[PDB]
């Protein structure tokens, strides 16, 4: 359009004869996401809810993306072994990490979603030492309304990390920061959604209430919806992960939609007031098989690409035949050297934009029980 | 430093025989603006207060800088003449426009600050229509913890800028973004602060109370300061200016901090809980000339380079020689060109970094009644 | 606790409450229980031996915070 061709009809709360006040209070009641964000970037964009996954981001593994490479690691893997707690397989092996990346980008690739690939400069560093965990993009996943800056609650390896992925989305994609959480802890890219508007949270190394209150409050006024709803699971783990038991301090690796009112669970996941609420609201689930989680084979890490149809580990055998005989389609992935930090395959998917999906609404009406 | 010189001793919050709990503690009550935000910009940086000013952007016009020759305001000057209600002195000349810019940056040099340039494409056009308001770089201003994307609350010409300004400041200056406004209006750029913690806003076109919650709530949490005030005029006027009478949306036309608990305002600004407010915190006010004020001369536009030193439009008259006469040295500057749109010369500066300056306590411990 | 905290003998009362992940009585994946006997007991003084499976982060912030020394129990018993 014309530089020139501009006329007052263009602006959407213009109309002819109207007041200074009028204009200015149209103005004010406009919606941020739809008047601005979007408009701005020229594009949609956010990950929220289960509908259709279009467009995602990988990193592909350097020798500096492996964390037992790293000399602080070096130092002392106890440490870092204790904020991690995965069971211990062995050194990570570069060419096969190479090899289930490619793997995982032909996966989206043959389903029709865009795949970008993020790089990190040679020896990359933060403040306090090399770069830890960036293999796990998930930690950047895009929101409506926008990007966000995340406090990370046990891996000092990841601060720097989270703005260079959020400004990597606005110089590559034109989207732009929606939120720095600025206090306590909140990793909102490993939480999930098992609905339009409804978020699961945990309270653990990677969330308090303060970081959760601060990123619910602002991605819940771009949401896209009129209610918003903060399921928080309570799990019984110090760092990470606790080998013992199957517990995480992730969402994403204790539970996930699989369908619209079906998810996989982890045993080591449900309290008895998030059961309640799960009951409540019509959700069916599906329990992971309990070997599987507690030998960190991250079972309930499916990425789901629409409602009916997930990525997953190739060798979680049983829960994928669960997830089949629930009516779902699986798309198996190796994912054997990403597990050996904090995260499988969906942790390392960096999700830019899905389609509006269905609603909480959709799931209590759903007739199964 | 070495990528391979990295020791546990380089992360702040380790130290030796600390358990996992112990540590993601620690990580958790660290704070943001000092361990994040600061560390990985590489720099400080943040406006915030009435310390000495070292770093600003300018704009330097171009023919698409002048509101004039927008297409929308060709097809109605009356419609923007009532959204900005200021009185008209006639056509912008360019390149009287350019000449006063090169004395401010001169004035800038002269006095020790760093001024950065920036520039807009040719035919700069947001979904709206033509850029309008936009060598206004003050909306672009830097709070300590990061950038700002604004709701602008009249002026469509602005949607796209406040997000080009902060993307600017990334890419350039390494500097992140902290909070985008989502609800309301809020601009918080033409706010100024009287005291290191004490932040002037209004409720007017420009601000409602859910965009000042929000802005507030961010910027209160990367303050650097224990305790964070908001105090907030009642200005009575429709749009940007109130011709009858002086009254402006933006704080930075009612009211300047001049030095340490001294303020140059406006006579149309202060409503009696404002002036209450000023009083009980020992605040010593300097009543700006009032014809000055309501001919849209600017006269509260001033800029604190620091405390006792400000630029000041040089047609100013009667209210620099009663800034002079408290005792503030006063550099006068040409704002001519600038005033034909809705603000004055501080209007156009972009603050980016100002020093740590005086605080409350030192306003209410100045003895001067 | 109502009832018990007004015949405690004590003039404070405090109720430490855990949030297992368990449906019935015992969750065998896990370790998680029921009931508080399973998860955690005092040993002596200041000292209690726990479950892994016992405490959510606001359990072990309250333990941590009123300065209780926690012995973990082995996994696998
Ligand atoms: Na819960
Ligand atoms: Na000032
Ligand atoms: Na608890």
């Amino acid at each position: 359009r014309g530089y020139d061709d501009w006329r007052l009809s263009d602006i959407p709360q213009y109309k002819d004869g109207i007041s200074t006040y009028e204009f200015v209070r149209a103005t004010h009641e406009a919606d941020y996401r739809t008047h601005q964000a979007e408009p701005v970037a020229g594009r949609t964009f956010g990950f929220n809810g289960i509908g259709r996954l279009t467009e995602v981001a990988l990193h592909m593994p350097t020798r500096y993306t492996l964390h037992d490479q790293s000399s602080q690691y070096k130092e002392s893997p106890s440490f870092f072994q204790g904020l991690m707690g995965v069971p211990d397989r062995g050194p990570v092996d570069l060419a096969a990490f190479q090899r289930e990346t490619e793997e995982l980008a032909t996966a989206f690739e043959n389903n029709g979603i865009k795949v970008h690939w993020v790089d990190y400069p040679e020896e990359p560093a933060n403040p306090y030492g090399p770069l830890m965990g960036h293999v796990f993009l998930s930690w950047g996943s895009i929101w409506r309304g926008g990007s966000v800056i995340s406090r990370f609650g046990f891996l000092p390896g990841m601060v720097g990390v989270s703005e260079y992925l959020a400004k990597w989305a606005w110089n590559t994609l034109n989207i732009p920061p929606l939120v720095a959480i600025t206090e306590g802890a909140m990793e909102p890219g490993a939480c999930n959604m098992i609905a339009d508007e409804v978020l699961v949270t945990c309270l653990s190394a990677s969330y308090d209430q303060r970081g959760t209150d601060q990123l619910v409050a602002a991605i819940s006024k771009t949401s896209g919806t009129e209610e918003f709803h903060n399921l928080q699971l309570r799990p019984a783990v110090e760092g990470f992960f606790n080998k013992a038991t199957g517990a995480c301090a992730h969402p994403d690796i204790n539970i996930n939609a699989i369908d619209v009112g079906k998810l996989v669970v982890s045993p080591a996941a449900l309290d008895w007031d998030a059961r309640t609420w799960l009951y409540d609201n019509n959700f069916e689930l599906i329990e992971a098989d309990p070997d599987e989680q507690r030998e960190f084979l991250a079972p309930c890490n499916v990425l789901l690409l629409e409602p009916g149809k997930v990525i997953a580990h190739a060798d979680c055998h049983k829960t994928n035949q669960k997830i089949r005989d629930a009516g779902v389609e699986v798309i198996e992935v190796t994912g054997t050297e990403i597990r050996k930090a904090c995260g499988g395959i969906k942790c390392r998917v960096m999700q830019i934009n899905r389609e509006p999906g269905p609603t909480l609404a959709d799931v209590r009406n759903r007739v199964w029980r």
